[PDB]
């Protein structure tokens, strides 16, 4: 992280134990569970790429979809690098225009990273730009682990409607599934794959129910 | 959140891993306790929105609910559009003028929520007014889960009239319902759903008796 | 709660999670003991009433005598309109005299609440004098609670003089009775309640013994 | 507690939950152990007598010793006030020279309490005299609280040196006893306490044996 | 650890007990886990070496590899004073230039170590060379303790490609390898160590397939 | 008949199931998108399980062409 100071130049704050531990108990009880995304994040809300890796490191388990994620930066990395041009030799006394690589701290330094983040002629954030790579292979994974698909989500004869749309809705957000796929689903599917018993009463409503409708509704049905 | 700097501008603080935690560990374990609706404000007074959206998005669990809750805030959203008008075309220079998406800060960033929240010609508070909508979902659910209806709750033989008045009093706050209806229930239909041995000792204190003489009296009987 | 700034005017700071947790786990696990009073005050020496609603909020259950603190915040409520005069209709640019109401911050916000809490001319607190009211409500549902009243308390043949007299003082407090029959029953009931062997050894001491003498004396007997 | 402010008064914070918590959880747990004096005196460096009182409250069990404590603060306090005159009648614009129930905060107020325990001309630390006068009524428990005296720790058959020394040394400071008896006891009543294997084996050693001596040599015998 | 202070010289802080004992908790559960080298290193970013050693210290087990840690800085010491010069008799006045052992703290102090790593003329940061010493040490023994080598990691009859590859990779770091044989034993290894079964499935998908592709294939294999 | 219960018959083709689902996709007047969905998942879901397979087997993503290629005979 970062921290400035009054007469003095920004210093780099180190990252602190529980956050790099409350990171590697949501991945380690959970597994990958979607909301991983999110608690990383706000965990890493202002954490200079150097403690980002650290944090993410210090899982030594679920390490196949840490080099999945891994894979994942480095392709994301060649398309910067293809994109953003290298102004020529620049000349010494400026810092290296930031590269993919530099963005993640490997290559590069704390102390560079934080140059960077807070030049004043164009401040380069490579702080939040490695962090939204490292979602897309967390988010990967997720739709990896959905153990069900949203298409197999269905009612037994002892199951409700209550526990079935939980199934369901946490699966569709996990799939990263599309907003106008999301509604024809949420409208149709979610009474196709019912019991019989329900599916008479949700379709009782009438038309385009809400889910506090089809809630209420379907209560000891 | 937003914390304030001298000789600097207004930043944003990140939320706090505890707080994430908290506000997840009252919605798993209370199952939408009603409670749950002030443990939220509490837990983000002085969140702004990216944040409050953040912490429940973390919980994965109970997603029909957060579903409903998404729902509730899209038909508010609808009428603060309609009630604030676009005074047009918003001079190249000037923040555009707060919609109940940016309240939200889906389209928006925090630092533009932080903007409206504190601009001084008028400011526009993003971090209260979306909090407020996210409690009328959260309040509807607790009443979708009121496991007994007031009007079934009652004493049976082995059953006092010290944890049945509990029982009583607990639903009717989760029914949200309204303040003349919660005494005429108070002052009568305590009395009626209820053991008739304990009823005849309720009644020989008079009229109109207060909760304090009716628990008292009712002590063994 | 308030927190003053150097160059900036008073801000209020929120309540925090760690407290409102703490007074609900001194009331749903020590079932309203007396000391829920002082631990309620000592979490809440700086809390703005806004905040000390927040609290008592939280907790959903006991929510009997939560009503009955309610009825009795209203009770005294009363008296303080009826003893402080409206000084008419107070020109605009002054925020109104405060009400019972106003003290509890349900009509009022904790802005106003903070401004008579630290207005110049007149401060009048409206943190303390809630909290007073509260602890009024508390304390006589202690007293509903006292499951064995002090004239009850007594001693069986394998019970001794150490653990009876803990069983009454403890009682005694809670029975909120007044200081001179305190020493009456002190140095009187205490002695006839009890087995006689032990008797006949405390009155072996001679008269008006002091506790360490009867607590040593009676050591085995 | 009191903190100081610059450009400003001093103030009173308030005392900790934590702190409180722990007092409670050294009392209820260590039974009055006599680690509980300096427990009580770490935790309550720097707090005005209404929170040490506060603290001390908070604890509803071992009421009995509690009371002894009130008892022993009220006779330390009259000595106070025989020895501590009357100036006379005091000007207004002056605050009473304190009393020994000031010093506790009973009558008096924090910020009364504070005035004299920071007033530049004779400042009269309230906080500390008060704590030493609670460490005699804690004290004195412990004392009626050691189920062994020093006279009767011994050794059995089965029970080493070692365990012997720790029960009778804890005892020995627990007894509140004095250091010339302390050496006495330390280099007598030890060896004449034991088993006679033991002893055989202590008295080899020669004449005033060191614990570091007598410890080792006794190892296996 | 070292804070700087306005109007005052650099102070020495001193190391936190939670961290002490974390790293204390992440080397007795985790048995020398790969991940104890950069907890470590973010549990240590910003501890002076007299600190590092410390918590080195605290922890009495596993003794045997910390004696390896310190064989390692003892033989990268020497190299240090080797290939670094001794100025000569250095004027008194002048703080000794460092060698390998003051950057451990073992015979200088923290101030001295806080002297180089601040001096203005040359600073010498002697708190991250023994770090990444210690980091040698700790690696070697992962290596010393990684219970199957890549070439036995294998599939039985009943072991998925999920848990195998997790068992491969996690090894594959441990072991230290370099990244031209990671990328060989990645693409080949990982196919010749498995279940035919699912090998002919993961052969079906082509040449070089990708972790993400070999994964999703033999689901159910 | 309706897209979300269209299902090849155990003897049946996935080619004449093809045929028995497109024209039902564009007789509910799906939306462009959930086709795309419906039309690379929704077909392989509601099909025999060998041909299922071996369209499986075809890879990721693939294109009808392929499919009616692959499936031939299947
Ligand atoms: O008291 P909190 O600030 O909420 O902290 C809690 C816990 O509280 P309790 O003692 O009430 O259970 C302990 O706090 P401290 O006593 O150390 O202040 C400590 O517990 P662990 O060491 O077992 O984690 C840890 O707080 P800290 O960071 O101060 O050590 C944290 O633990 P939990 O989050 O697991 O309750
Ligand atoms: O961890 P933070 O979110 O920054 O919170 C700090 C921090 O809490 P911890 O003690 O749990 O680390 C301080 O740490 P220390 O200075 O103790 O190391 C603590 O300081 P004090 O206990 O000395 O006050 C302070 O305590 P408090 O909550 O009582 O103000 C507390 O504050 P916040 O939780 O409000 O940030």
């Amino acid at each position: 992280p970062v921290q400035q100071t009054g007469g003095g130049n920004y210093i780099h704050v180190p990252l602190s134990p529980r956050t790099l531990n409350a990171w590697v108990k949501l991945v380690e009880d959970k597994k990958f569970g979607a909301e991983v995304v999110p608690g990383f994040q706000a965990l890493s809300e202002g954490c200079t790429p150097y403690d980002i890796n650290q944090m993410l490191n210090c899982v030594g388990d679920h390490q196949a979809a840490m080099q999945i994620i891994r894979e994942i930066i480095n392709d994301e990395a060649a398309d910067w690098d293809a994109q953003h041009p290298i102004p020529g030799p620049l000349p010494a006394g400026q810092l290296r225009d930031p590269r993919g690589s530099d963005i993640a701290g490997t290559t590069s330094t704390v102390e560079e990273q934080i140059q960077w983040m807070y030049r004043p002629q164009n401040p380069v954030p490579v702080g939040n730009i490695y962090r939204r790579w490292i979602q897309i292979g967390l988010q990967k994974c997720v739709r990896m682990y959905n153990p069900t698909n949203i298409l197999d989500v269905k009612q037994g004869p002892k199951e409700p409607f209550q526990s079935y749309v939980d199934r369901f809705y946490k699966s569709l957000r996990a799939e990263q599934t599309d907003p106008a796929v999301k509604n024809w689903m949420t409208q149709t599917l979610l009474i196709q794959n019912a019991n019989p018993d329900c599916k008479l009463v949700l379709k009782g409503l009438g038309m385009n129910p809400t889910l506090e409708e089809m809630l209420t509704a379907c209560q000891g049905v």
